[PDB]
């Protein structure tokens, strides 16, 4: 028993993570096969970082201007390229540490460990959701672009993402490793505003089913609903609308618990309306929307 | 900006984890050197759980009957000896990947990282700290006993906790490096019963400092406190009375924020009074006690 937030195991990232030097910029890399992703942004000054035409600010770019250390060993750059709003500076050596890896562009509502790096040098690790509105809530200081989310499948690592924007309201944007924004955000110092910060209602649902399979139980009660009244209720609280699909994602958790989705449906319905009354669940004191039914399912089984 | 949940990388601490299997028992060792550590009910039939007799019981047991594999390969058993609660297998091979390390005993508020593991094999990482009551908040299930918990001073990882046990509460007890259990608790199917579970002022704090630091400071107020007048809501709150030395260990939070400590308990000392009103702080709805000063000013400052 128990019910934790937890991340994957950083040891195959770890070994992928480089420091990325151009001018007085640093920041971090990822150093996959002869090839380190990171940010366009690593050639740009503060000033540039305002209105930066990134193809102009490339050309007084060299393969050389590019400073690349694994550790304490430098990695020698014999290729650069602009992919989206991604660097690829190829190196004259593969990575041996390179793990089984694919590049996945994520959703909204799926979940994701960030090993928050700086100097290329990991400090911590922590769990997320890409939101509903496209930012992610990390911790991202000065350096810690570069900064890759990812899932592991057994062996296969799935990186989804790579650090590049705080936005004012201190919420973080970034790219899939193919240079993608997720959502309307962009590589410019320039007024940009996340939307409605809404809830992933398939995601607390899970994590209700987990708090159920850990004996947290209290918030169980008589009333069942439907989509159609249910997500009129989402809709009033900012809740994703749900859907059958969602429904369909859930019945493993159904099936073990015996209650079905929509029941658990009208418990959150409650909570909504209700609140807590000061009690928690799985410790907490609001609805956790940063479990998937897949993450409440692996660590419910025990998968490795 | 942003302040999460953080778990040092796993890394160093998945390259020393085996599985230990004793006749039908599979759980998990930690490598270091030429040793296997794991938790000593490993020799345990459930039978034998509600009163073993742990000499006895080892007497009956020879090295060839501790199999160890580290990923696919198996290790030759050639000692084996029982420290407190932990059993120590003396291994023909030393961990290549074996860190720097320490074993330390952590005092109850302090914070560490814990790899769950299943067969060796790790799942997932996540924070926690030793409660005032010696029970960690974990997420063990079957196979996950003999995950560590750990911090990591750069390169040096401090080895705090192995997991031994479920209370039926669903909370978690288990023993130092060297075999000594936190708290009361005993590796015996008996009726253990945590203490109270008291909230780590200091620690709430830091968090309150960590959370200033980070833009959330609705709760700042216009009261000071000292730490007597505190205390008294302390009590009744189940918090840890707080003592000069934790205020000491506040200093450089206060100099950095510019707020003295006391007026930070003042602001605790109002949100214990009269809750959030549904408000949050860092993104949580209750006084988060599982960050240190330590790990704020880690994660503030963004040491590696
Ligand atoms: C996120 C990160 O590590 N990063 C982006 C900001 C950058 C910086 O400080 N500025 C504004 C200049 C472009 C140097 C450092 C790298
Ligand atoms: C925690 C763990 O992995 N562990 C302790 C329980 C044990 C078990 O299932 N029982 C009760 C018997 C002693 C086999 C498995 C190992």
């Amino acid at each position: 028993s128990g019910f934790r937030k937890m991340a994957f195991p950083s040891g195959k990232v770890e070994g992928c993570m480089v420091q990325v030097t151009c001018g007085t910029t640093t920041l971090n890399g990822l150093w996959l096969d002869d090839v380190v992703y990171c940010p366009r942004h690593v050639i740009c000054t503060s000033e540039d970082m305002l209105n930066p035409n990134y193809e102009d600010l490339l050309i007084r770019k060299s393969n050389h201007n590019f400073l690349v250390q694994a550790g304490n060993v430098q990695l020698r750059v014999i290729g650069h390229s602009m992919q989206n709003c991604v660097l690829k500076l190829k190196v004259d050596t593969a990575n041996p540490k390179t793990p089984k890896y694919k590049f996945v562009r994520i959703q909204p509502g799926q979940t994701f460990s960030v090993l928050a790096c700086y100097n290329g040098s990991p400090s911590g690790v922590y769990q997320c959701a890409m939101r509903p509105n496209f930012t992610i809530k990390g911790s991202f200081l000065n350096g810690s672009c570069g900064s890759v989310g990812f899932n592991i499948d057994y062996d296969c690592v799935s990186f989804c993402y790579m650090h590049h924007m705080e936005l004012p309201t201190g919420v973080h944007a970034g790219t899939d490793l193919e240079g993608n924004f997720y959502g309307p955000f962009v590589d410019r110092q320039t007024a940009q505003a996340a939307g409605t910060d809404t809830t992933i209602t398939v995601n607390v649902l899970a994590w209700l089913y987990a708090a159920v399979i850990n004996g947290d139980r209290w918030f169980l009660n008589r009333f069942t609903t439907t989509l159609n009244d249910f997500n009129l209720v989402a809709m009033k609280y900012n809740y994703e609308p749900l859907t059958q699909d969602h429904v369909d994602i859930l019945g493993p958790l159904s099936a073990q618990t015996g209650i079905a989705v929509l029941d658990m449906c009208a418990s959150l319905k409650e909570l909504l309306q209700n609140g807590m009354n000061g009690r928690t669940i799985l410790g907490s004191a609001l609805l956790e929307d940063e479990f998937t039914p897949f993450d409440v399912v692996r660590q419910c089984s025990g998968v490795t």
